């Protein structure tokens, strides 16, 4: 009962042209997706690109593929894929697609006697993500994918979502494979462009991201605030040993400063002042800061030892209070 | 007789649709997988993916290719390898895989009388082994491996281990090319999937990785180790020489917070502590306490000389037993 | 309907040879352009390289396409693009360009009844700009796009932009994805060259680029700025602080020394002096010089202490002064 | 006389099937191998590939493509590589092999009356040479090569070198394109290996690698060297100095740290200890040394200052004739 | 007057082989090359190899093209090029050579009367040009390109350029992008070369490099001569200042260190000493050697002070003049 099947496979292709869409000139070919995420891959804020394994599923109405026998469905593999017509789905933003060759091609093609047919579609696509870092790294970004189609205007061709949007897209448990981020939720929409060919019907999606803090703190936060602890040691030491304290201020301006230069490096060269930065830049303040009253004190300690006395003790607890003080301000503000 | 041979092939062929599985409507195709791993590739922590290389040989039985003649097998090569109908086998995990193509298709084929076929295939599979680096350095991990089929459900097609499963999978004893692990077994198992089209056959090996201590130790630890020594011989000193024992409290402390950020260049970026960090956090603390002591024991040399000279005396012993107390504990509690 | 457009297609391609261009001894063939800028991709300056995705649009009049039925125009994909002549364009300063396969051929194909084609061709054109770094980073850059024909000269194949010039090159208001850059404008225009086999037409494109200061201020300038203020307290300090005021001098010069070597790494290996290069030479005289008052002032604190001591109070003014207008001159000169 | 070599070519192709090899079922195909190295490409001790062009040759009678015409050779092109049968000849350790496309692609074929055939094949190679770094750099490698059969075990297809083994490899003078290694020599052998299907012939070809050492000398050794001479310069300070005396101390100290992480950088991480690592760490000893002894020596320069006078004399000696006698056993161990 | 082309080409097509040259049996196939480089790509020291883009143009004659008609000349495009039989041209030292795809194929292909034929061909060739570095940077490099055939000895295929060799080869005055070389000027040969085969022939053309020099004098050069100048200066220092001439000393001596190892990362690993080691290494002995005249001089300042101080001030002259004399040889020597 194998011969039977051979028979309704060469018929169907003889006298069907997979250059023509289905119901041409008689109505709308109308078509409904749904997506799997695999895999949500590691984001690059250098590249703006963030990777995405999914498993495409779409499916259409042909009325020229009809046929009846012992079975209602046909399991097939990619040799069929191509013979037939399929949409030239593309995704907007995506830089460069390519799909999974190896060990076999991932397709898959299922034809039901009324018309309905389904094709999966495995792929990895390598999307551009946009992202303002201002509030970096408490930033929160949402990463779109758009997909749609190319030669067919929505006069043609509609695409819809199948079902409800909360069974649309579907998103592991496991699925989440980001190192500095969380994977929040997900939101699903339609809309139509303009151009000079005709009107486009879109798709999109978008992914709610909400960076996970504590590998800056152990990079850049902490060296920060123990440098400045480190330079605030000096306000303990007396005037005449001028080497000692001269060794502490210098080195914790240098520190500071090569700091900086290794923030960045792996950071987006953006040209403009980020919260980091400015966190930074508070901290060079102090262990500046620092440097000049001992020179000014080590200045007019012969003349007035009195006030200089006087300020170096005061100081000692002015300095502290206001790193502490500006700290909630700093965290509170941006965690909340 | 070599042309008798030739007259086999072309029957076959005719009459022969490679679109339809052996047993479509009768029964349930079987098939039977045996691997041989060559060589086990390096482990990228940063990219969390291992290259794994493999003979995968794969075995089902057809009845639309029996035959009668001379010889109860035919060798073969790639060339008739898509003329005829073979699994859509594919690596669920695998972020990117391809196979072998110069000096020649790696590929091979033979065909029984019984209709009994052998389907060798070369790979080198890119998969994606997920990590909790928890207790990194002294972590143990287990890489999968997990392959079965696209678009053939349970009902259609079975994937079963041949013979017992101590002979189902094969790694070389030279093929463990690991330069940071240990290659302690493997392990199989089958198991199944549910999704919208259906049930699927999931056949997984798991591989377990014990870490290879020794470069770190080299790199991180003795550093550290080294670090907080030349310290403690600051509490030799005679109080009266400030600026020498300044030097080394500060320069020991921006050596170790330097460490700290080169370690984890090439570590990951996860975003929480590691074991390595709680060791370096431990070792920033003794070297910064002992900077303090100095500060506090410099303030107060002259109104009571007696403490400040009892406490550096007691620092002598105290800060050494402590440093060698905690290596006990922590080395202990790891290697055990 | 759908047969009796099968039997149009299949008629003209009939009779109809691909290898011939339209009007071939009668007339010369005219292709109209037009272009749409999705996104401009990054500039590497090293590789003297930007990338750049267009949808690229051509049309061209066929008089062997002629047909009449109930549609004026027939939709169609990548499938019929081949089967009919299309011109052999090419970018002239491309040096790799790949077009684009999943999820499938991003390709689109229009007939008319009066032989008018359309062919659209999405493209990621990794074009060379090169550029000139002498007032770098006060510099502002033309990276040009050339296209044309291969082997058909203007004698057979003429491009011209479509309507006026305003319309003939549009870019997306969010297409500007430069984090270095500002896209000012675009200018076009056409001319001919001359080789061996004969006058070729040429259609070009250039955009004006005009750099965006900010990350070399936090990268380069700041540090150099403060490392010159920390040199001048020396001048502040007593001279018998002999060791106190040599910590300074040695420190902020090693510290310029490797600003200039960490500034070029990621810069282009230009062998000729930059303005930025001055800037730091400048910085350099500075922390230089004060060392050296400190060397001259110091051997001669003992026969005239007068001079010396009156040198070291003017150099707490002039040296701070020059500092000021000198960057005055710099900033407004390039800023103007 | 052209066409009486077009019926020639067109007679063999008809009856003669590419699936089936000579003397199938009557003998045992024998094939003849020679190779021609023409560059030994870069060796990477991280990746433990190197890469190697060479010009395979191979040889086989065929009795079903014998002829008789006015000429008895064949000059051909890739044209006819395909339409014939050739051996599935791969590289058992080739991680990844490609052949070379353009300008044409690099194939020949030639035919003469009594069957013998000729097919060269340029190639580049990628293999894997697994290393021992346990004399490192005074190692010496041998990186090997085999090739064989995929499909076609020793009972149908045998692989021997033409002529003596002398001719059967050749390397070019000038081919040794090694910048840290030298080419002494080359060795080849046959084996055979088993495996489930059955037996297979292997040829094997070995190259021996001499490492160059003065990389590391300028790189590792010597900055080793004069840094120990750094810290021995302390010994010619008086005591009373202690200031100067832990400057030269703690700066040699944090050299040599610094320099064991650079060093490893580029060396891959094996997680053992090589010979440059032992070194390394006896310079360590000797500069950790001179430290403690100024430590000890300041410790009781008041009670007993003879001693400690006595003990500053001695160092001055014993230290600089260590470090010199030891420098014989391991340079003359390690070269000898 | 279109359908008259259109017989003409079917007709050639049939009953002409391309598996067989022009004139075989009869002649000697005789091939005429030029070139034209559009732009002479960046050259990485590192991997010694060149990047070239040209556009390689080819001619020879066939008779069996021959035809009469309207038109004496036939432009065409890919489509007919792997019609008829062409030149395996290849380069013998091209690493890789990929030709360009989009937006067309580049190649063309035109034919005559009498049989001349043209074939241009668009290439990007990753050729490999060996480099000796023992008068770095004062070096000059000629980096040839060999190009020939493949398959067909010299008694069959002979390459010779067309006119002279003046006008053989054409470079643009803009396509020279190297950033760190001077295109001095070309030139071509022919020659022959002997294999197992038979004699082949070669045609050769060499590339004369001028590096330019600017790049190392503000990385390397400048850096140590101004070290040099900032440890002389002890020289003008009191010597009861034991601890701010340490300073000075210690500091220059590793900041030269770190200059080597910073000097040699892009460089490649050269296991030979080049001129600028030599360089680095004269400035190693000027700051060594000043550190132990002021060792020497600490050491015996108390019994004969007048020695030590009569050493000191000669100190100040000799060493400034010797490094000035050293340098005209080094410079002068090279740059003559
Ligand atoms: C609005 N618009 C155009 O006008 C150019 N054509 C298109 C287009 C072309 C084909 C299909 C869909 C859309 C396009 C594509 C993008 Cl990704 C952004 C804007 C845009
Ligand atoms: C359970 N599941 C789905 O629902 C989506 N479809 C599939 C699938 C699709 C085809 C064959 C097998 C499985 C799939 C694949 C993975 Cl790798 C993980 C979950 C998952
Ligand atoms: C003027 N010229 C030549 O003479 C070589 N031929 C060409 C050419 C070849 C085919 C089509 C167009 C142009 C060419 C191409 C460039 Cl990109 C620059 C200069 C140049
Ligand atoms: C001995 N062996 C096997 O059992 C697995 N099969 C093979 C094989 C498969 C086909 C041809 C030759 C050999 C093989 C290949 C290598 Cl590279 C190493 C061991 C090994
Ligand atoms: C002299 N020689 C040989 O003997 C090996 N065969 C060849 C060859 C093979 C085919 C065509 C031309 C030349 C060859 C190629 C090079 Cl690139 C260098 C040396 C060499
Ligand atoms: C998009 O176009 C379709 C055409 O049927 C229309 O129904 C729909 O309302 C449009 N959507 C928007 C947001 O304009
Ligand atoms: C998987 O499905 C098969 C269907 O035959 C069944 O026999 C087997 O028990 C199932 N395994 C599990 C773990 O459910
Ligand atoms: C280019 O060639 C065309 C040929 O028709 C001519 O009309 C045009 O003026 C030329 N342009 C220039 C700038 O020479
Ligand atoms: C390999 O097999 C062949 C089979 O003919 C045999 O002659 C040869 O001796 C074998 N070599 C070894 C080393 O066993
Ligand atoms: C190369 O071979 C040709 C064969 O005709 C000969 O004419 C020519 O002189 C040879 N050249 C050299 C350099 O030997």
């Amino acid at each position: 009962n194998i011969t039977i099947f051979t028979r309704i496979l060469d018929g169907l292709l003889d006298g069907y042209d997979n250059r023509l869409r289905p119901g041409l000139g008689e109505r709308i070919t109308q078509v409904r997706t749904d997506m799997y995420v695999n895999s949500f891959g590691p984001v690059s804020d250098t590249e703006m690109e963030y990777t995405i394994d999914i498993f495409f599923a779409q499916t259409w109405k042909d009325e020229r593929l009809r046929f009846k026998g012992p079975m209602q469905r046909l399991p097939l593999n990619n040799l069929l894929a191509s013979k037939i017509w399929t949409p030239d789905t593309f995704f907007h933003n995506g830089k460069k697609s390519f799909a999974h060759w190896m060990t076999t091609p991932n397709r898959m093609l299922r034809i039901w006697n009324d018309g309905r047919v389904l094709y999966t579609l495995r792929l990895t696509i390598s999307a551009e993500c946009p992202m303002d870092l201002e509030d970096f790294p408490m930033d929160e970004q949402n990463c779109p994918l758009k997909f749609g189609s190319y030669a067919y205007p929505n006069s043609e061709v509609v695409y819809v979502w199948t079902n409800g949007s909360t069974k649309s897209v579907v998103v592991a448990e496991d699925g989440s494979r980001l190192n500095q981020y969380h994977l929040m939720g997900q939101t699903v929409g339609t809309e139509n462009i303009s151009t000079s060919t005709g009107e486009y019907t879109i798709m999109t999606a978008h992914f709610h991201l909400k960076r996970k803090i504590g590998y800056f703190v152990i990079q850049t936060y902490l060296p920060c605030i123990m440098t400045v602890i480190l330079s605030q040691v000096s306000f303990w030491l007396n005037r005449e040993s001028v080497a000692a304290r001269t060794v502490f201020g210098v080195t914790t301006v240098l520190t500071m400063t090569t700091l900086s230069i290794s923030a960045r490096n792996s950071l987006p060269k953006v040209a403009y002042a980020t919260a980091m930065d400015w966190f930074i830049a508070v901290c060079y303040a102090f262990v500046f800061s620092a440097l000049l009253e001992f020179a000014f004190v080590n200045y007019i300690t012969k003349s007035q030892p009195a006030r200089a006395a006087k300020i170096d003790k005061m100081s000692r607890i002015v300095f502290p209070i206001l790193f502490g003080t500006f700290n909630l301000v700093y965290w509170a503000t941006y965690l909340n």
